[PDB]
């Protein structure tokens, strides 16, 4: 009792089944050269191959959303696909083709991706799964992308050196609401325009952090901040710069704004943009702020202890 809806050259299927799945597809083969989008969302189909899909050779977009897709979902020989969609399904493990240039998969369980080798540039979409380090995406995934969205993950640390080649294409980076307590490598990212760190483990904003030195948008709201590097500059570029929401150590505070006199003013914008207040609210009165921040003195090797004592472990 499966629906086969269309417009031009996009079908849409409805009402099918993984036990009428096999035929539905036998219709559409019938009309094979002039399906460039598929659009399958809404079914409860639970698995999909490659091999059901050969022979859509001109399919550039295949819509999957709101299916109960699970385990591993491998489209890789899918040459031609350009457009998926997985967006609300299940899936642990996907691999997908050299054509890829926009991928949502939001919402789903995934902890690994794999991307064939290609030349365009990519959009990717992964909030809220189960990535816990950017190695789960292979070197394919992570070279020349554009935009990159692992919101709601669990990524305990961050190197910047692993998206090296998206040195030169990479714009947005979103990794709020990890777990990430650690940050490392210098990259140059040319046209990195905003970075999302907020809601994370942070409680050094190191050296590292000149590989964003030139964005627009930058965030570190509520980590646990206790110092910045002194050495970091940012551009004219910066219109947002929000730093809410930590620990600082006052000193970190007046050394970092000493030398980056407009980050401070853009700092105070920021957050009277988002609070109608010129100053964040302190948790504990006995603090002070510098700027627009709250902060604590904490002279001396304190400020550095609370860093070291932070983790006081083996590095993993
Ligand atoms: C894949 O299909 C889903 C479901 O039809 C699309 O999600 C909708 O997108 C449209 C247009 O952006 C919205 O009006 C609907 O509200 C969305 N529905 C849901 C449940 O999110 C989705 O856009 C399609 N994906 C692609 C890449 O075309």
């Amino acid at each position: 009792i499966h629906e086969i809806k269309q417009n031009g050259n996009r079908y849409k299927i409805e009402k099918v089944t993984d036990s009428s799945l096999k035929q539905a597809l036998a219709s559409l083969r019938q009309s094979a050269w002039n399906v460039k989008e598929l659009d399958l969302s809404g079914n409860p189909l639970s698995q999909i191959s490659a091999a059901d899909l050969a022979p859509f050779t001109k399919l550039e977009l295949l819509n999957l959303s709101s299916n109960v897709l699970y385990e591993t979902l491998d489209l890789e020989s899918l040459s031609t696909l350009r457009t998926l969609d997985l967006n609300n399904n299940y899936v642990q493990e996907l691999l997908v083709g050299p054509s890829i240039e926009t991928l949502h998969a939001a919402n789903n369980n995934i902890s690994r991706v794999s991307c064939s080798r290609g030349q365009g540039k990519k959009n990717i979409y992964l909030a809220n799964n189960k990535i816990t380090m950017l190695r789960d995406l292979d070197e394919g995934c992570r070279s020349r992308v554009q935009y990159l969205d692992l919101k709601l993950n669990e990524i305990d640390t961050v190197n910047f050196a692993e998206l090296a080649a998206s040195s030169d294409t990479l714009e947005h980076l979103n990794l709020q609401y990890n777990f990430i307590y650690d940050v490392k490598g210098q990259v140059v990212f040319a046209k990195l325009k905003t970075l999302d760190l907020s809601s994370n483990k942070l409680a050094f904003m190191g050296p590292e952090f000149q590989s964003a030195a030139g964005v627009t948008w930058i965030s570190l709201r509520n980590n646990k901040l206790v110092l910045i590097e002194k050495a970091l500059r940012f551009s004219q570029n910066l219109e947002h710069f929000d730093l809410r929401g930590n620990g600082f150590h006052c000193g970190t505070l007046r050394d970092f704004f000493s030398k980056n006199q407009r980050v401070q003013t853009v700092a105070k914008q920021t957050v009277k943009k988002l609070t109608g207040q010129n100053e964040e609210e302190c948790t504990v009165p006995t603090l002070g702020h510098y700027g627009a921040y709250c902060c604590e003195d904490l002279p001396a090797p304190f400020a550095d202890r609370l860093i070291a004592l932070g983790h006081h472990h083996h590095h993993h």
